[PDB]
């Protein structure tokens, strides 16, 4: 009955795989976002020791589906812009509140909100096929997923502003240098290197896992909530204005002209 | 007319170039800092979308002109140590409050306050001729430019203390690994690379740029102001006293 | 002192770890009390800084678990309380210390042996050194304020990987992740350190101290609060029903098998 994700619960952990059918290329829309929240809600309440999040196919996550979004905005700009900003806020908050470890395997591009959510997970393992970009300014939006606070925290201001203002694309290795990725594995053995460590993690006392994450997350929880809310209030402002989609349209024009 | 800087307003941005006459090696005396501040006031008020900061010459910025400063010190410690501290504090504060993006292109050495000011700008692009150092302890001064808070935040305590206490020099690649530089470019195409990126940023919605900067900068602004205040009080204490020019050496 | 060598000369105090009552420079409450005593004396005398290093092929393999297990067989409840307080007091000595502590790491730093390092000022490592916090594998939550300091120095992805997954970092990898100031080759390491210590010791002691005070002031209360939280969780874990399930594992492992 989930349409856009595959969920598997086995060997002490829940595995959630992004596999979107209501949107292309693992892009996010409110329906995809709700299914991830539902799957994480169940994992938070069952005996899962941790969650592994990964993706089916060649893209980890393209971030927001702006074509889906523009169609909504043409129907009722004021109502739909509010609704998208709240959907994002709730989606992001799910990651902020989640009490067990979220381990991410990134095997392809992670773009926009698909990259911004990574600092809200616990461990990120990538291979060289993965790259990371937050092309917010290109799409004409301010940042999301608490990246306005988290990117300066993990890579420092100079690097964070380059990603957030300049739309710099990072290889897996460069994202590791910039604190986005925990470790990079060869593509050929990526799955086995990820699964061996998930098995090791799932063999630990899940109380010790939870206590440790609680210790790491507690100095930042408030600040994350406050960031998420500020960012979403800005997005409402931008997406509710008549010119909100102009940068995105120019981007699409370039893409189709290429 | 500005003596120590060149200012070009064009194509959606203001380009400020350090090219000091009252000092050597783009050193900063209170006159240079006032001109930078005044050029930033006007960019903040006009239709400029962002500021590109770079330098003419083989040096980006040597930080404080300590000989200009020595001259002034032994004509009146109390008045001149107070004036220099407060000039640093207002210069640093201009960057803390500035609302639009400041992109910096660093094409040679950035030393002391010339390096410290970098974390208060937005993006820093460097070539291999650039290197970076904060030789505070060697000069017998404590740090400035909010580096006492910003350096630990961008590179971690161990690396920050090595910069601030030990006077370590970082190559452009090392400064990039330590969070001081956004990206390092080949010197051959450095100007081209910077300008293509500046043109892309200047084509963006200016309101989206400023909103984005505001969201990044808001959690830190009070901390940066308080750090700037603390640093400048410790400099008054040091420079005010008789034996605080004792390390300034040759 | 039985477990450390203290040399005061040339404007600095050199504290060398060289334990007799433990394997691999490991820390029992005895060793901890000597280190604290040596620091207390350096803090009050005319030393400008402290150089901390080790004798032998291991910097510090962290908590002396052989000693702790010897106590735990006697009285679990009483001895777990005393151990948590020993740690808390030890870590607090580093949080409070006003003079620069420079560390020369010439072999593995494990557990508390690695977690204290972000409480020091400058860390120089031999290319031979490596770094690990294998807390979870032995059923422990983290110590030494690493729950806050690791995310601050390497960002949450890398920090969680250290603290949850037991990742080992080479000296170079630990330099990229903010734990080590600079790495020197084994051949030149001793001389590289000493030329720099000599340079630092020739500086104005008041300038050194004011600089450190400016660097440490935004964080002192947060470090204290982190130390107290971590020590509380350690008490609760060690007092738990499953709290000892993973500790004895230690007896069967060499230090490069954690």
């Amino acid at each position: 009955r989930y349409r856009d994700i595959v969920v598997r619960k086995q060997d002490g952990f829940t595995h959630i795989l992004l596999s979107t059918k209501s949107s292309e290329n693992n892009s996010l829309n409110p329906e995809v976002m709700r299914e991830v929240q539902s799957a994480l809600s169940t994992a938070a309440a069952d005996d899962s020791k941790l969650v592994l999040l990964s993706a089916v196919g060649s893209v980890f996550c393209c971030g927001l589906d702006f074509i889906y979004f523009i169609r909504r905005l043409t129907d009722d700009r004021k109502r739909e812009s509010t609704k998208m900003a709240e959907a994002i806020r709730n989606f992001v908050n799910t990651f902020i509140q989640f009490k067990k470890p979220i381990i991410v395997a990134v095997n392809g591009p992670a773009i926009g909100l698909g990259a911004s959510i990574l600092p809200l997970c616990d461990v990120v393992w990538a291979n060289e096929k993965a790259w990371f970009q937050t092309p917010y300014t290109t799409f004409g939006q301010s940042p999301d997923g608490c990246s306005t606070v988290m990117f300066p925290k993990i890579m420092g201001g100079a690097s964070a502003n380059e990603m957030l203002l300049s739309g710099r694309k990072l290889t897996a290795q460069e994202a590791c240098g910039k604190g986005l990725v925990s470790q990079v594995f060869w593509p050929g053995t990526f799955t086995q290197e990820v699964m061996v460590r998930i098995k090791e993690l799932a063999s630990c006392n899940p109380v010790v896992l939870e206590e440790s994450k609680a210790l790491v997350r507690c100095n930042m929880k408030m600040e994350l909530e406050q960031a998420n809310e500020r960012e979403c209030e800005v997005l409402k402002k931008i997406w509710g204005s008549a010119q909100g989609m102009d940068s995105m349209l120019k981007y699409l024009q370039r893409k189709i002209d290429e």
